[PDB]
């Protein structure tokens, strides 16, 4: 060997650590709901629990078309109308009913508590619901969605979970032992983030991809 | 309707603007890891440190090129490595673009590049002889220089595809978030897409590591 053998063996071991090329790995496709805030200032419904906007329906259509060829074996959503509506667009193309877990709800906000929203500096946690509590309920909800999905006989078992920006960012940061502000990202509306799961190991595979929106105005 | 929705929307808009969303003059850089070049490397008669794509890699590059065929792209860049240039060519061929090369997009220098055996390190332990700060700086300057060499798109967002390498890309994206090796604890899949937003000299990580075009792929491809 000229060094390529150890290179290949180390590469294999690194991949295995991150659940690449490992049998028995399932995937969770974490999806942020579609737009529900264009026109919110004039909305006659509950502004904290709005339906999708016209723009959001278009984003959900682009997301559903992106996922049409992806095998999906379950679809879960929070109880929020904007998540349910986004999930319905995906689930219909895969012959699945949307299932609901309120543990997927967005972090409780100042607005929920009647206090004005506040722009915080980077690194400063902006929500009244503690990060640790959000991380725990999100991890429990995602573990339950995985456990609820019977293994598919073809390929990778995959469950879609439609939720909310800050709760999803907290979940993914938590899985990397990072706190709020370290994974410094806002997840786009209809973005897809992927976790790889095997027993007790939950690996962040990809984060925040909304590339299906690029060809649309 | 003075019920908090106006405050919520204005703060949301400010948060978005901090991450270059809804801001004029923003370009996108779609960072792509090259396709497979390591299947069958044990038997390869070429330069094993600069391999061409494998048959698997050509199939992955085909899926990637089809995924990006409908995305407006205004430039395609690659490192000088055959595996990156070949992947970039597949992408660029769907857009009428030439592949532009920048050697600063090369992978981190490895033990193998030095003729030394490779070693599996614990998580958080930097495994390469080229320092992380040097990798981050050359990647950051290569990306901004590619944008500076791209004429702004006449309609909508200017978008440059950049084909590179796992560890250098992870180091770039971690560094843009002020994170060191091991904090952004991820391996980027072959042909994965990661998006940066760029305005002037500022670069924001928008998405990381998506290889969802391989989600349905068979065993002779995945
Ligand atoms: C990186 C990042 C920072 C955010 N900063 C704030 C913030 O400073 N104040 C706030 O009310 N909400 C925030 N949020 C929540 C967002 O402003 C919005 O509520 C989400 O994009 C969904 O509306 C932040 C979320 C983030 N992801
Ligand atoms: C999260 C992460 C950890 C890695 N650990 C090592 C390592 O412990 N030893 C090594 O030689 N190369 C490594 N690497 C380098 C990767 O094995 C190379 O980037 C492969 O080409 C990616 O498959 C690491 C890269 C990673 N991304």
């Amino acid at each position: 060997s000229d060094g390529r053998e150890s290179f290949l063996e180390v590469m294999r071991s690194v991949y295995e650590r991150y659940l690449v090329g490992v049998p028995g790995v399932s995937e969770v496709w974490l999806i942020r709901h579609a737009d529900s805030y264009t026109g919110l200032e004039d909305y006659d419904g509950d502004p904290r629990d709005p339906a999708l906007s016209e723009k959001g329906r278009a984003q959900a259509r682009l997301l559903a078309a992106r996922l049409a060829g992806v095998p999906l074996h379950g679809v879960w959503a929070s109880g929020a109308h904007r998540a349910q509506q986004t999930a319905s667009a995906v689930a219909a193309e895969h012959g699945l009913r949307v299932r609901t877990d309120a543990r997927l709800r967005e972090v409780r906000t100042n607005w929920d508590d009647g206090r004005p929203s506040e722009l915080k500096p980077h690194g400063v946690y902006p929500f009244p619901e503690p990060e640790k509590e959000v991380a725990e309920r999100m991890r429990t909800a995602v573990t339950a969605a995985v456990a609820a999905t019977p293994p598919a006989p073809d390929g990778t078992t995959r469950v879609a979970v439609v939720g909310h920006d800050s709760a999803l960012v907290i979940l993914m940061g938590s899985l990397m032992n990072l706190g709020w502000g370290q994974l410094d990202m806002i997840l786009p509306l209809t973005s897809v983030s992927v976790l790889a799961v095997k027993d007790e190991r939950m690996v962040v595979r990809s984060i925040g991809d909304a590339t299906h929106l690029a060809a649309a105005p």
